């Protein structure tokens, strides 16, 4: 059976029964496997691992040890930026080395926590419109 | 003083002063025992030990790995039973290895805390009515 939609594989499992391996067939970034399944329902998986544009970063929590702005946490508590692996959708995009996260997709962070939570959701969008704060000043950015 | 109810002790101490020693005899089973005992209040207690039904089991959380069931925590949610001692009062009543507690004393337990707390009400309950899920279905004890 061929997927290309949610609603392909979703009713393609509504007629296969359990525990028999299904040698599916897979893509990533540009290249093709072909790998093992076990037919497991909802009530059958222990886990697991994720990234996109969270690859190659490395960051943490703050309230930083800089200058000047303004006095409310409000806009400061997110997330900073150590490091940024060229390949992530954020260095195809303009994100950098030195910028700290505020919020992801319009909405706002105040921590590793809730970057994640949004971090989770981004391979549910095309582009992320990611708001950071570099310097001086939050840039928004559009990231794919 | 001799004791058959609680009325024997409580109003035996309302007639016993403070701090002396006495030594009161106490059996369990089938053996009587004498030790002695300070007067030691409620506003007077170091903590100490307290069996029975939970004697030596040992009885770990879930959500368990294999099927069917039903698609809710509600059933599911308990304590899973990896073994069960022959001197208690389970065997004595149809309690099993390869259970799961979901309830105990018509109420129902998510975890060993609410376990350990209903099992801390069973030398309150001259028999206790335990729901044992096995390996497809529940069933209801008389754990004597």
């Amino acid at each position: 059976k061929v997927i290309k939609s949610p609603i392909d594989l979703k009713n393609y499992i509504g007629t296969l029964e359990i525990g028999q391996k299904i040698s599916l067939s897979y893509e990533r970034d540009g290249e093709n496997k072909q790998a093992s399944f076990i037919l497991k329902g909802e009530k059958e998986n222990p886990k697991g691992v994720q990234s996109d544009l969270i690859d190659g970063l490395s960051l943490r929590n703050l309230d930083p040890r800089l200058k000047d702005r303004l006095q409310i946490p409000k806009d400061v508590n997110g997330v900073l930026v150590d490091s940024v692996k060229e390949k992530s959708k954020g260095k195809n995009s303009g994100f950098q080395e030195g910028d700290i996260i505020i919020g992801v997709g319009q909405s706002e962070i105040k921590n590793l926590k809730d970057l994640e939570q949004a971090l989770k959701q981004v391979n549910k969008k095309e582009f992320t419109k990611v708001w950071v704060y570099r310097n001086g000043f939050a840039t928004l950015l559009v990231l794919k």
